[PDB]
C-alpha cells in the first residue's frame, strides 16, 4: 500500500522545538514523501521560501538512504489562490510554459513527480470553466510526462493532485470521471470536515456520521466523501485516505456545555508552537495537562477539552480505525498532512518518534 506523507516549508520557522527541516523527516516512515509548497511566477514553477534550493537538496537526498522512496513537488494550497493557476490553464501557450517547467525543475533538483493542489478548480472565484481546463492540466502533464520519459529514459514522473472531500468543490470542479484516468493517484484530505468557521462544535475528520444527524451535514465525513470518489468513478486502487496530524479547536460558549455540536463563540486559542487560532498540532494537543479525553461513538474519533477549550482531532486508536476502514474498503493507502504536525520528535507526547504516523506504517503492513 501506499503511505503518502507531506512535508512543508514554514515548518522550518516553528519556534522552540517545533522547529522541522529534511533533517529530521524519516526516510523509510512513508513511502511517498511530498514537499509543500511551490509557488508559481511567470507560468512557471518556481520556489517559495529563501532557502528552498537547499531545502530541495536535503530532502531527496533521502533518497540515498532508502532508494524506494519516492519524493513529488506540490504546487498550490490554500493560500495559493486561483488567479495564477486559472491565468496559467487559459491559454495552450502558458499552459505549455507550465508543462516544460514542470519537467526541467523537477528534472533539476530530482523530484519524482508533481502534485496538483488547486483549490479548487471551479470554487474559490475560479470560472467554471476551470474544471475542463483542470483536465487539460492534468492531461497534458499527462503526455508530457509520458514523452520525457521515453526520450530520456528515465523513471516516468508521477502526476497526482490533492482533491477534496466537499460534495460541492467535487461537482464543482473535477471531472473525477476523467481526470482518475491520467493521475497516478489521488490524495483525498478527508479532513476539516468541520471548523471555528460554523457557530457550534464539530470533529475535524469524523469516520462515519452521528446518529442523530443527516440532511446536507451527512456528507460530512470520512466515508461519506469516500463513497463519493468511488462512486463519481475512481479505482479504489488510486485513491489515498488522506488523514490529519493535527486537529480543529472551539472556544465554547460556557465550560458548562461540550456537547460535540455545542454553542462556540469562535476558534480554539492558538497553540503556543503551531500559533494559528481553531488549529492544534498533535503534539500539543497531547501537552493538555488536566484535560478532558473523551469519544464520539457515531463517528469513531476522540477529543478533549478544558474550561471552554474544545479540541477535536485523532489519536492512535482512531487512527487504528481509519487505517482499518481504509483496507475494508480496498483503497490504495493512507495519505497524511503533515509530518512537521505529528510529534516527529517525541518531545511532548511521551509516545516516541511519529506516534501517529508510525501507527499508519504499522498497520498498513
Ligand atoms: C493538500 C492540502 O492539504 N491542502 C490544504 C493545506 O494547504 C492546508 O494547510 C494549511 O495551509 C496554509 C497555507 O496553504 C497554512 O497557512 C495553514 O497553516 C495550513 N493549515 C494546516 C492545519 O496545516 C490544510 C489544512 O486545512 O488543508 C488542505 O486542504
Amino acid at each position: 500500500a501506499k503511505l503518502v506523507c507531506y512535508f512543508t516549508n514554514w515548518a522550518q520557522y516553528r519556534q522552540g522545538e517545533a522547529r522541522f527541516l529534511p533533517k529530521d523527516l524519516d526516510p523509510s516512515l512513508c513511502t511517498h514523501l511530498i514537499y509543500a509548497f511551490a509557488g508559481m511566477t511567470n507560468h512557471q514553477l518556481s520556489t517559495t521560501e529563501w532557502n528552498d534550493e537547499t531545502l530541495y537538496q536535503e530532502f531527496n537526498g533521502l533518497k540515498k538512504m532508502n532508494p524506494k522512496l519516492k519524493t513529488l513537488l506540490a504546487i498550490g494550497g490554500w493560500n495559493f489562490g486561483t488567479q495564477k493557476f486559472t491565468d496559467m490553464v487559459a491559454t495552450a501557450n502558458n499552459r505549455q510554459t507550465f508543462v516544460n517547467s514542470a519537467i526541467r525543475f523537477l528534472r533539476k533538483y530530482s523530484f519524482d513527480g508533481l502534485d496538483l493542489d488547486w483549490e479548487y478548480p471551479g470554487s474559490q472565484g475560479s470560472p467554471a470553466v476551470d474544471k475542463e481546463r483542470f483536465t487539460t492540466l492534468v492531461q497534458d502533464l499527462a503526455n508530457a510526462f509520458q514523452q520525457e520519459a521515453q526520450t530520456s529514459g528515465k523513471e516516468r514522473l508521477l502526476l497526482s493532485a490533492a482533491v477534496p472531500a466537499g460534495q460541492t468543490y467535487v461537482d464543482a470542479g473535477y471531472e473525477v470521471d476523467k481526470i482518475a484516468q491520467n493521475l497516478d493517484f489521488v490524495n483525498l484530505m478527508a479532513y476539516d470536515f468541520h471548523g471555528s468557521w460554523e457557530k457550534v462544535t464539530g470533529h475535524n475528520s469524523p469516520l462515519y456520521k452521528r446518529q442523530e444527524e443527516s440532511g446536507a451535514a451527512a456528507s460530512l465525513n470520512v466515508d461519506a466523501a469516500v463513497q463519493q470518489w468511488l462512486q463519481k468513478g475512481t479505482p479504489a486502487s488510486k485513491l489515498i485516505l488522506g488523514m490529519p496530524t493535527y486537529g480543529r479547536s472551539f472556544t465554547l460558549a460556557s465550560s458548562s456545555d461540550t456537547r460535540v455540536g455545542a454553542p462556540a463563540t469562535g476558534s480554539g486559542t492558538p497553540g503556543p508552537f503551531t500559533k494559528e487560532g481553531g488549529m492544534l498540532a498533535y503534539y500539543e494537543v497531547c501537552s493538555w495537562k488536566g484535560a478532558t479525553k473523551q469519544r464520539i461513538q457515531d463517528q469513531k474519533v476522540p477529543y478533549i477539552f478544558r474550561d471552554n477549550q474544545w479540541v477535536g482531532f485523532d489519536d492512535v486508536e482512531s487512527f487504528k480505525t481509519k487505517v482499518s476502514y481504509l483496507k475494508q474498503k480496498g483503497l490504495g493507502g493512507a495519505m497524511v498532512w503533515a509530518l512537521d504536525l505529528d510529534d516527529f520528535a517525541g518531545f511532548s507526547c511521551n509516545q516516541g518518534r511519529y506516534p501517529l504516523i508510525q501507527t499508519l506504517r504499522q498497520e498498513l503492513s
